[PDB]
């Protein structure tokens, strides 16, 4: 039996791997609760859960916070969508539209050169790694993006969800709305902008562009690492990867489970079902490292 909590961005995915690990012979079972990394970081230093799980990453500064030890290590990657309520406007922003529609700046859809119509902006209510990366594209985009780069930021205007969830059911909701998502809360009536990246190309979402974002990542000495605005070819421009923090030492007589979920979730078999649900498998050096640094908890 285990508990994790944290990230939103990729609790579709997590979800369907703990319900696949909960059938294999000797396997945790393993519940998840999607609450967002400023939650799941918070649950995690307070050793309220086995593990957490976050896409604002921990870094030297931080890990003084965690007693026990962290190894922190990635599991999946994916992309944030521009996601839409308005049929028929196919929606291409270009990096420059993209960050004045963020920061406030676009009050009408209009200035987008669609039909006229009142735009609501929608944004993250809570601590998240989504709004993290996010913000971080944002400032790597254009100067325009004065708000700098968190799990939150101060933002000038707009609706406020909580979770990915939430700012996926505001702009279901609203006509005319349009908030940032992960790839996974692309469904049904929420549609997702064709975004220009550095080369030039305009991209929606998806496994392929996702996968030339993070591509070229190099990861620090934490396994943290980030590609705010790809130069290469073909890549959707806002994509991350996303972690799970788990206990170096500590974890008493969940040691084994801690380590075999994680490992489970590292496998081919595993990792070869994100495309399912619009993320990245990690493949090469980063599932490597991920693996390496399960074998290392006590």
């Amino acid at each position: 039996r285990l508990s994790g909590a944290g990230a939103s961005f990729p609790s579709k995915i997590y979800t369907r791997w703990f319900a696949d690990l909960a059938k294999e012979k000797g396997a945790p079972r393993v519940n998840y609760q999607a609450v967002g990394s400023g939650s799941g970081r918070k649950a995690f230093i307070d050793e309220t859960v086995n593990f957490g799980a976050s896409d604002d990453p921990m870094k030297d500064k931080d890990i003084a916070k965690v007693k026990r030890g962290l190894v922190q290590i990635p599991m999946t990657g994916g992309t944030i969508a521009f996601g839409y309520n308005n049929p028929g406007c196919d929606l291409k922003l270009t990096q420059q539209k993209a960050v004045e529609v963020a920061m406030g700046q676009v009050t009408n859809w209009s200035e987008l050169g669609c039909d006229d119509k009142k735009l609501t902006w929608a944004h993250r209510s809570d601590g998240s790694g989504t709004t993290k990366a996010f913000t971080n594209s944002m400032q790597a985009f254009s100067k325009t993006w004065t708000l700098g780069t968190g799990k939150s930021v101060a933002w000038p205007a707009g609706v406020g969800g909580k979770g990915n969830a939430g700012v996926a059911g505001v702009i279901r909701n609203t006509d005319g709305a349009i908030g940032y998502v992960n790839q996974s809360y692309i469904d049904e009536n929420v549609r997702a902008a064709a975004l220009q990246n550095l080369s030039g190309e305009f991209l929606k979402p998806s496994v392929e562009a996702g996968a030339k974002a993070l591509n070229g990542i190099t990861l620090d000495e934490n396994l943290a690492g980030t590609n705010p605005n790809p130069t290469a070819k073909g890549a959707y421009p806002i994509a991350t990867l996303t972690w799970i923090l788990a206990y170096e030492n500590g974890n008493g007589r969940n040691t084994k489970p801690v380590k075999t979920a994680l490992s489970r979730l590292l496998s081919d078999e595993y990792q070869d079902k994100a495309p399912s649900l619009g993320f990245v498998p990690l493949k090469g050096d980063i599932l490597e490292k991920a693996r390496g640094a399960v074998e290392r908890i006590g």
